[PDB]
């Protein structure tokens, strides 16, 4: 279902400048009240052109944007995950990714921003 399109919902939560410091653990980090501000009500075609906009909007953002590298932005303005602390890799999997906390399976929105968050792919796998 990631693979159709719908309109993002959602308030995110506030954040600091150690945003996804937590990425690793629990389940993760919360998507920030200031990118669901400019996300929400929007229309896309699938989840990667949302994660794509996400992570374009968080280049955008005056105080998520310095707690990353020059590397890290320059991924995130093309809409790709910035890279993670190398022990928080999987394989090939070296970017942060986004996950479901309600499951898609179980009627958790796909697009509920309030219904996703940041982790890395090292601690994704164990929430799966
Ligand atoms: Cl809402
Ligand atoms: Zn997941």
């Amino acid at each position: 279902s990631p693979e159709f399109p719908g309109k993002a919902t959602g308030k995110g939560k506030p954040v600091n400048n150690k945003w996804l410091n937590n990425a690793g653990k629990d389940l993760g980090s919360p998507v920030p009240d200031r990118i669901a501000n400019k996300l929400r009500d929007k229309e896309f075609k699938s989840f990667d052109d949302f994660r794509k906009k996400f992570w374009e909007e968080v280049s955008k953002d005056p105080e998520l944007s310095k707690q990353f590298s020059r590397n890290n932005n320059d991924r995130m303005k093309v809409g790709k995950a910035p890279k993670t602390r190398t022990q928080d890799v999987s394989g090939k999997r070296t970017s942060f990714e986004l996950h479901h906390e309600k499951p898609i399976s179980q009627n958790g929105g796909v697009y509920d921003m309030d219904n996703i968050s940041v982790v890395t792919p090292k601690r994704h796998i164990d929430i799966h």
